[PDB]
């Protein structure tokens, strides 16, 4: 087989398309399905006006013939009989009509066709077989699309052994030594169990209908690589050759590519969670501690791992952020070593903390306790620094972890992965941590259910948005837009508001929580502040736009703003100005993404009402929008920032990685026992949890 | 206009289809798009072999002609010139070729066509106009599909005013007095702002490209009802007439149907939340109290509301659960009055409770407090009882609420709705509660974003699964499968296990948390228990299946079980038996949906290990699986049951309807101030919250 | 033929000359595939295939101009020795004729030209056929005026 990966198909030179008898004719049997036939013929005509060599194997002459014969029979009875199909004849009629239709549809594209009709005995006379293949080659080499079908008219073969228009397709595409063989059946592909069951998953790759499977296997062993798709799907061929994931791909790769592919590593780590769940008291504290010394004891291996990996990536020069934040230094590791050594001590009672203690009846004392989530999945850029950092939470949260970055910084990733799986192998008896990078087809892992629990995009706002646009059927975390805001009240001291806007913007404009707008009371425009702010901007070179109530307000003014809900990420920040705090409230709720907002003021009545009314993920007072870091909250090493309104508000610390669970320890109690017939009274006495 | 709702289209008798010049020809201009043309012709041929009267108005003869003329020109240069399109001629060539293609494609279905070519002046001679329409009618009445196009060959009208092949379509479909007019353009419909912006939402209904809009309006005022769809979408016509939501529907209904349609009621209640957020101290406690007396003071209105509504629904006799749980009695209201009067006192400090109190620096004391979620959406069956019950949480959680049931019990719903919006109008100054029933196109409300927050299906397991299969791009709550389990250990007393299985199953088999499986140690089969259990089953008539390790175990035995992960909901419960607790563990994790599990045992070492290892939503010990009711937890009136692993574990009480938020009250602090240059040290002193 | 078949008779054409038509089409599609430089200074089987397809399409259009319908039956040399195959073929032909459908018979030149009573062309085939179906009249429309 010359092809193994579904991306190597763009270079398929010789195709062989097969059309099952369920693609051509409709269901109610009242004519052809010109929709599907014309779509397939358009796709073939354009895949043949591009240099390839297609050769169709049409089936379904018998069905069309049966339709035509039903008509021409019903139209031949005597008028009296009206008032109260041998396969051969139908095959003949259908073959003629179908060839005529094909000819018209193709000649609509300048192409020409020719029909070759073979039988069962024509594959035993070796001279006949050789003549047939010489004919086929001479035809293909003249830019003529042949169309092969069994001579059903006088010798239907239904009555490798050729038994249909499928084994014939396999034999043909093996003899002409084509590259790709497409079987356009009516089913979506191949399932493990029949579709009318549970576990009827679609196998997007067949690692080495029973007739189709049989022929596909036989044909695979001759170099041909077959793909089985659903003919009733629109733009089927042009998306298979396009490389995208459609239908079942038969291949051999399993031993070639890898033996750690996707699924078990989820359940392996999942079982590892079940194991690592039994490592609470100072055990997972040691698990980060055994990694602490490891990182300080394997600089050379990890530095050279990143060094040559940094080296081979520097020549590429993709863009600034990757080219800037991919290197590694023992200085960074000392910064890495100090963090997880603090993550060592703080996580002593993450899992197993009591939340409720209430007694319903005697010897009936339920409670609610913490439990790890399970198999996470955090998605990040080419940044080898966060990987052992956020993992320090995983080993502090007794929960299974996966990882996926990119091709860049790979060697450091594998190395850092052997670092940690070792630590788990030292203590943990199992590696409930598995880096599976290198084009895991992010949707593939995402499409999985009941294996993974939560998605946490890490790379950057570009990566997180790719998820939000892709993510479905699975819980999601992580900020999407950090469209922060500030406000100045008509009684607010200026120099504070100056340094605030200074600090909020000129600290790290690449941050998500970096402010990208600013508001002032309208009355303050006559307080000389507007210049002072734009003065501070030019002191840092901040491209300033303006909004409607500002544009009209100033005559010379700064340039215009595209949309108030826009984001920059660099030294740019619009300025709008509004009189009404209520409008300022409505402004944020209408434009701000509720990510992070702040006030600065000297009138507390406005403060109290501003904070309580606005509904950002976190509000402030006389402070910057550059505090959304979790660490600065005195909370701990967060893992992201939450825009949503469920389970997570802003800095997702360690608690955001746990979950609760109810236990109840009864003696002899039952439900109907609570009724008046049973001597059971409901106490509901909340007792103090220890 | 004879049609107003997109479901009244199945009875459209006279169609007029228009094909824009972007549907016919491809983009690279290398032939026709036989895919789309054949799909449209198949759809028309089958919508015309069904009795309707279609009449196509094809455009795009000029593009096809330009292609053919480019070819026949490039093929007429001298060989030397090779080595280094007036609209009229192209129109002629394209018209001929296109009519030939149409004729072939239609004759593939027995249908016949005829072309009628009109011009601009042929719509001023009233005798000519009348002759043309007599001709069109005489043709349509003979089961012949006409095909109209402007005589571009000798007088292109490009150089109501007919200016293209669209105004012509409107004029025609208005004169023939057709029912439906389809404009198959290349765009997805009609947006409010151009697609390359924010707010480019698709208007699924135009309430009373600028050329298309203009013609559509003019044609709407003559009785014609127009629909604009995307021609490049598969099965466009057959799904429009099918009634499903596709493209933009022009209609007049806005004054006819209602004035409370969808969107503002979300934001109205949303603003009501902002208002109702200011009603914490004993105010929303009064809000349920003012509804308490209201319910005890308006029995007659609500009883008759349900009585006649129960009455008009009893004759329908859909099924048992609706026909059983739709009635209403003052007895139920006294049960309703007592619950919310308890929900009155308990909710005194839901919103505004402090969770964290940590000081980062002097006069820098952040905290984290509770906040309402906002606009919920709970979806339920024809059960007027839960509606004012779960709403008692909404008015206890200061959060906006929506509601949607069905057509049944409607009159009671509207009445109960005027009950509560009144209470909010009494105290609340605004009704942040809005029942919008009567076919809100559940997906429509679901498709909305940033208006609603969370979905809570209430009706039954059938309704909740419809959501899980539909729900996307929006947070979701609510159990899906209550596949509970039990276990008996090889040292477990029998008579307890008897009454437990008795109580767990024979209390309310319709409940979600009703047990639908049971396990025992294999060694206990020789303890006579198996008979005793099946003895108890027949005492209640419980259809028993059996599993593999049981089927082989017993010779006579009970019948077989289809799948261990199946659910019954009635007096049926499989029984499997396994030796290894670890297998029992693996059994639940592999088959049980982690909804609710339990143990019963007399060996605590097994108990401690069973509970801690299993990961159900809630575990038990010597008790039933019939405690998942929240009320019985001594927690309060829950709103459902959580199968997920985020934000909610089992009984979602009142806390499951809140959310947190961070505030920070600084004086003069900034981010870079924390650096060594600024005298700012991080204290992180967690102070006791009051 | 269409008017002698819209009158009650039962015609059954035996067309030859797929090879000549195919040779024309192959000459065209070959001359249209040389490199521009070569311009400035046909195995029977492939031509048979192309000609058969094109000719059936033309016949189909010309007949459908009269409401009639056609169907092609392609036989070979060995298909006249298996007596079961011969009987199946004739049952098929009769079932087709009795439905007011004009069959069109020709030797399967594409994969087994019989050129290489003994069937040796599209004439002996016509004689054998019209003798087996027990037709009344057999017309041989050659290019000569008759027999001298």
């Amino acid at each position: 087989p010359t092809f193994t990966e579904r991306s190597q198909l763009k270079y398929a030179r010789r195709l062989v398309v097969k059309l099952g008898s369920a693609v051509i004719t409709r269901e109610d049997n009242h004519g052809l399905a010109l929709g599907r036939l014309a779509s397939i013929v358009e796709q073939v005509a354009e895949c043949h006006l591009e240099g390839r060599e297609v050769m169709m194997v049409t089936s379904g002459a018998v069905a069309f013939g049966k339709q035509k014969l039903a008509q021409e029979l019903l139209m031949s009875l005597s008028m009296r009989e009206t008032l109260n199909l041998e396969p051969r004849a139908a095959a003949a009629v259908g073959q003629s009509g179908l060839m005529s239709l094909y000819d018209a549809m193709f000649a609509q594209y300048g192409v020409k066709i020719a029909q070759v009709l073979v039988t069962k005995p024509d594959f035993y006379n070796e001279e006949t077989r050789n003549n047939l293949f010489c004919t086929l080659s001479e035809l293909i080499s003249l830019n003529i699309v042949p169309i092969i079908n069994t001579n059903d008219a006088v010798s239907p073969p239904m009555f490798i052994p050729i038994k249909d228009n499928d084994s014939l397709s396999a034999m043909l595409a093996a003899e002409v030594q084509a590259d790709l063989l497409i079987l356009m059946s009516d089913v979506d592909g191949i399932y493990n169990k029949p579709p009318w069951e549970d576990g009827a998953k679609l196998m997007h790759t067949y690692t080495s209908m029973d007739s189709k499977v049989k022929a596909a296997t036989w044909a695979l062993d001759r170099g041909v690589s077959v793909v089985i798709c659903n003919g009733m799907q629109e733009k089927a061929i042009k998306t298979i050759i396009g490389g995208r994931k459609v239908g079942t791909f038969f291949t051999e790769a399993t031993e070639s590519a890898n033996a750690v592919p996707v699924e078990v590593m989820a359940e392996n780590a999942r079982t590892g969670s079940r194991q690592m769940q039994a490592l609470t008291p100072a055990q997972r504290a040691s698990a980060v501690n055994t990694l602490a010394d490891l990182l300080v004891s394997r600089e050379k291996f990890i530095l050279d791992a990143n060094a040559k990996d940094l080296a081979e990536a520097q020549k590429s020069g993709l863009a600034k952020p990757l080219l800037s934040r991919l290197s590694l230094n023992p200085a960074k590791l000392k910064n890495l070593s100090v963090g997880l050594k603090q993550i060592a001590e703080d996580s002593h009672k993450n899992v197993g903390r009591v939340l409720r203690r209430t007694r319903l009846a005697d010897q009936l004392e339920l409670k609610q306790v913490t439990v790890p989530i399970g198999v996470l999945l955090v998605i990040f850029e080419s940044r080898p620094d966060s990987l052992p950092q956020v993992a320090a939470l995983a080993m502090a949260s007794a929960n299974g972890l996966l990882l996926k970055g990119g091709k860049e910084a790979a060697h450091s990733n594998k190395a850092l992965m052997e670092l940690v799986k070792e630590a788990l192998a030292t203590v943990g008896a199992e590696h409930a941590v598995s880096l599976v990078s290198t084009r895991e087809e992010i949707s593939d892992l995402l499409s999985m259910e009941n294996h993974i629990d939560l998605i946490i995009p890490r790379g950057s706002s570009d990566l997180v948005r790719s998820i939000q646009q892709q993510s479905l059927h699975i819980p999601v975390l992580g900020h999407a837009e950090g469209v922060c805001h500030v406000y100045i009240d008509r009684d607010a001291d200026l120099e504070k508001a100056l340094r605030i806007a200074r600090d909020a913007k000129c600290d790290y404009p690449a941050a998500c929580n970096a402010m990208e707008t600013l508001l002032i009371h309208e009355d303050l425009m006559s307080g000389a502040i507007f210049g002072d702010v734009c003065n501070m901007l030019k002191r840092e070179g901040v491209k300033i736009y303006a909004g409607p109530r500002l544009n009209q307000q100033l005559t010379f003014g700064p340039p215009a703003a595209k949309s108030l809900k826009h984001e920059y990420g660099a030294l740019e920040c619009c300025i709008e100005v509004v009189p009404s705090l209520d409008e300022a409230i409505n402004h944020i709720h209408t434009y701000g993404s509720s990510h992070t907002d702040v006030i600065v003021t000297e009138n507390d009545a406005a403060a109290r009402q501003f904070l309580g009314s606005v509904d950002s993920a976190c509000v402030f007072h006389n402070a910057s929008s550059r505090f959304a870091d979790g660490f600065r909250f005195g909370l701990g090493a967060e893992v992201g920032i939450s825009t949503a309104r469920i389970h997570a508000r802003g800095p997702v610390g360690v608690e955001g990685l746990l979950t609760t669970k109810w236990i109840l320890e009864g003696q002899d109690h039952a439900a109907a026992d609570f009724a008046e017939g049973g001597g059971r009274t409901w106490l509901h006495e909340t007792l103090p949890l220890d």
